[PDB]
């Protein structure tokens, strides 16, 4: 169908709102079928005070995931990949359990425990330990399964980094490349993305870059320059780098049907349910706002960076927003505000 028009002073006030709680600086842009809006507020770097712009580039975090999610998905579209079959079938002895597979790990069914949650049990700390350091896929997996798994293979929805760093470590041992190189091919070329890299371990941001602050856990402390790390930790699961207008092109090309296949982009849209007002596919989230409407994307939060990037069903709209700080719920869920104001408009 048709969407209400955005609502610019809605987001102006959301960005103002997120500064307020303590986010350096905040931003969004919607690409409404041809019509952009673009707003931002505070600081990039909150020493130098160089103000944050719409184009600064950000680590996505998390939003990595539907970036591994569309290259399986697409080497499903030739034939290289079974969605049922066993992970163990492709990564032998991988897994402790044969029933495991690629579809529950794509889907957040498949038990493994996130490993996240032991690395990051204090924030500041956990950063410190893991932001120089290089990992192996097998290194991560390896962390999961001193745990046991949570729940019986497909069973029940919960999120864990380790069933992307398994879609990391399948994307490589099926194609004989990088993950790198696969997003390259796959996404980056063809999309014309030129804002948007894969460079694990590097700890470097390419071109003019929004810095991340991560807010420490007790409350009044001091920001931490989070900005440079390897994000080795996350890898296929969250170490991409973009900008707000690649992952408005990445959202709308997903959702008219240009990165794969209709048959697997309805297996992508199989929604397993998150909570009441969410559902999860394959690498990729559903949010129902409150004018009856349901976007689709992903949420990402790496240190220093809560990201949010929907679109519409049909592509022809498309917002990222992007605050520089994360480990701070208020500005989270304030920042979630800019998908109602974006797609419901005016109240």
């Amino acid at each position: 169908a048709d969407l209400p028009a955005p609502d610019d002073t809605g987001l102006q006030a959301v960005l103002h709102t997120a500064l307020s709680q303590g986010a350096p600086g905040a931003m969004v842009r919607v690409d409404d079928n041809g019509t952009i809006h673009q707003l931002s507020e505070g600081v990039a770097d909150r020493a130098t005070g160089r103000a944050i712009t719409t184009t600064d580039r950000f680590r996505v975090g998390s939003v990595t995931k539907s970036f591994s999610a569309v290259v399986l998905l697409q080497l499903v579209d030739e034939g290289k990949l079974d969605l049922d079959a066993s992970v163990n079938t492709y990564l032998p002895g991988l897994l402790p359990d044969d029933r495991i597979t690629v579809r529950q790990v794509m889907s957040h069914r498949s038990g493994l425990y996130d490993y996240t949650n032991d690395m990051f049990a204090q924030t500041v700390p956990g950063f410190e330990s893991v932001r120089n350091k290089v990992f192996s896929y097998q290194d991560l997996i390896t962390l999961s399964l001193k745990h046991g798994v949570t729940n019986a293979p497909g069973a029940a929805y919960s999120y864990s980094n380790t069933n992307f760093v398994v879609a990391g470590m399948l994307i490589e041992k099926l194609t004989g490349h990088s993950v790198a190189t696969e997003y390259q091919n796959r996404i980056f070329t063809p999309l014309n993305l030129t804002d948007t890299f894969y460079v694990h371990p590097d700890t470097v941001i390419p071109g003019t870059h929004a810095n991340g602050y991560l807010t420490p856990d007790e409350a009044g402390g001091a920001l931490v320059d989070s900005t440079e790390q390897t994000v080795s930790w996350a890898q296929s699961a969250g170490a991409v780098i973009s900008s707000t207008q690649d992952l408005d092109t990445f959202f709308s090309a997903l959702m008219s049907g240009q990165l794969m296949s209709a048959a697997q982009l309805a297996q992508m849209q199989q929604w397993t349910t998150v909570n009441s007002t969410q559902g999860y596919g394959l690498g990729l989230r559903r949010r129902d706002l409150s004018c009856g409407i349901s976007v689709y994307g992903h949420t990402g939060t790496v240190q220093g960076y809560y990201t949010y990037a929907f679109a519409s069903k049909d592509g022809k709209r498309s917002v990222t927003a992007l605050a520089n700080t994360s480990n701070n719920v208020n500005v989270l869920n304030t920042m979630a505000r800019t998908l109602e104001s974006a797609f419901c408009g005016k109240p």
